[PDB]
């Protein structure tokens, strides 16, 4: 199922499209989060989604131009307001960080300083039997693992592009080299 085939949640002032790819222009006050620690709730980000069935593995090129605390940009898979993944590269702290928040309910946060180019970067998302596993790439060829959880069950997702900026917009990012199917095996 290719990219243009996905649905916009918050669809940018500002998206383009060309064959296989999209680049948009972030807006101001855009986010994803639920409740833990901050005691608010966002879902403004931006987020393209393609629908699934009740397994998959999805996997994008993410090429952002990142200059903001916050920005962000990457994956999302989403069931509904109270029950979405998103993964990616975002800026907190001191620098570029490969960060994933898993929402159930309420948002679990991790992150890490980025080793790789922060501006272009593989990412590949597998759920499949209430599992879902995370992995990252600066190569296309070696795919280490970022995360592995518990997720919900769907008879349905929506995975795709997803890029935010929680304070003064303009993130400028490019996605491409999208691929949707059912996980191997």
């Amino acid at each position: 199922t290719e990219l243009s085939q996905g649905t916009w949640l918050n669809k940018p002032k500002s998206v383009f499209q060309e064959a296989g790819k999209v680049t948009l222009e972030t807006d101001e006050k855009t986010d994803f989060w639920r409740e833990t620690f901050y005691g608010f709730t966002r879902d403004s980000g931006h987020f393209l989604g393609v629908e699934t069935g009740s397994a998959f593995t999805a996997q994008v090129r993410v090429q952002g131009s990142y200059e903001s605390l916050y920005d962000q940009a990457g994956i999302m898979v989403r069931i509904d307001d109270g029950h979405w993944l998103k993964a990616g590269i975002e800026i907190s702290d001191g620098h570029a960080m490969l960060s994933s928040v898993l929402t159930n309910g309420k948002s679990d946060w991790s992150t890490a300083v980025y080793g790789g180019n922060a501006r272009d970067f593989w990412l590949r998302v597998t759920v499949e039997k209430g599992v879902l596993r995370i992995q990252v790439s600066s190569d296309k060829k070696t795919w280490p693992l970022v995360r592995l959880a518990p997720f919900p069950t769907s008879d349905h997702y929506l995975v795709g592009p997803m890029a935010c900026t929680p304070e003064r917009g303009g993130l400028k990012v490019t996605f491409s080299e999208w691929s949707l199917t059912a996980p191997l095996g």
